[PDB]
């Protein structure tokens, strides 16, 4: 079954097998008082992996690189971070240290600069506007347009029909937005119908945090972003 955030004590990862060389990694973090599970994915590159998303700061980080090295032994040798938000950067200068290249589109390293947070070295060309899509190894990297966050990113894996949704798409069992600071509430289910548009066929969606599902989530996200408009 797909780890749930109890079973994840924080500084520990769990890797979770969707398809042949295709794992999501599962982490836990504290937010404002809470702690919550967070998921990134992990693409067979070969003889290499490529990771999407940090693990959610730098001891996760470091917990996910030994959990991929313990159960998969092959190296990590780049990684793309689909936001400026710390689940996705918070661990870089970790994925640095041990000899991973970090990648993200340049409006997401000028926002985690100005944020504050850790900053991808290499910058994805391709991506500046809506609709845009880029090959990366084993995957294909889509800005939809903003949503969650005005730089969001989400990856296809074509060999598994794997969609991560990243933050932009909520899981199920979350009826409210919650926290949406750095949100476009009116583009978010623009973005979202350009996803649907896009990849049509996916048969495995996972959100940024909690259980993986299929194109509903798509839906739901839309449903619970547009009631959060209207009052
Ligand atoms: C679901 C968790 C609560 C809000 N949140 C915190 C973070 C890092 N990311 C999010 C998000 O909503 O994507
Ligand atoms: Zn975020
Ligand atoms: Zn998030």
């Amino acid at each position: 079954e797909y780890p749930t955030v109890s079973e994840i004590p924080v500084g520990e990862v769990r890797l979770y097998q969707i398809a042949d060389g295709v794992w999501s990694h599962i982490a836990t973090q504290s937010f404002d008082g809470a702690v919550y599970p967070s998921n990134g994915l992990i693409v067979r590159d070969g003889d290499e992996l490529l990771l999407i998303d940090t693990a959610w700061g730098a001891k996760n980080t470091a917990a996910l690189l030994a959990e991929i090295e313990k159960q998969i032994g092959l190296p990590v040798t780049r990684a793309v971070s689909t936001h400026f938000h710390d689940d996705r950067v918070g661990g870089v200068d970790v994925l640095r240290a041990a000899g991973v290249a970090t990648y993200a589109s340049p409006s997401t390293r000028r926002l985690a600069e100005v944020e504050g947070n850790e900053i991808p070295t290499h910058s994805l060309e391709g991506l500046s506007s809506s609709g845009d899509a880029v090959r990366f190894g084993p995957v294909e990297l889509f800005y939809p347009g903003a949503a969650h966050s005005t730089d969001n990113l989400v990856v296809y894996v074509p060999s598994a029909s794997v969609l991560y949704g990243g933050c932009a798409i909520y899981e199920l069992s979350r009826t409210s937005a919650g926290n949406v600071a750095d949100a476009d509430l009116a583009e978010w289910p623009t973005s979202i119908e350009r996803i649907q548009q896009h990849y049509p066929e996916a048969q495995f969606v996972i959100p940024g945090h909690g259980l993986p599902g299929g194109l509903d989530l798509l839906k739901h996200t839309t449903n619970v972003v547009k009631a959060h408009t209207n009052r």
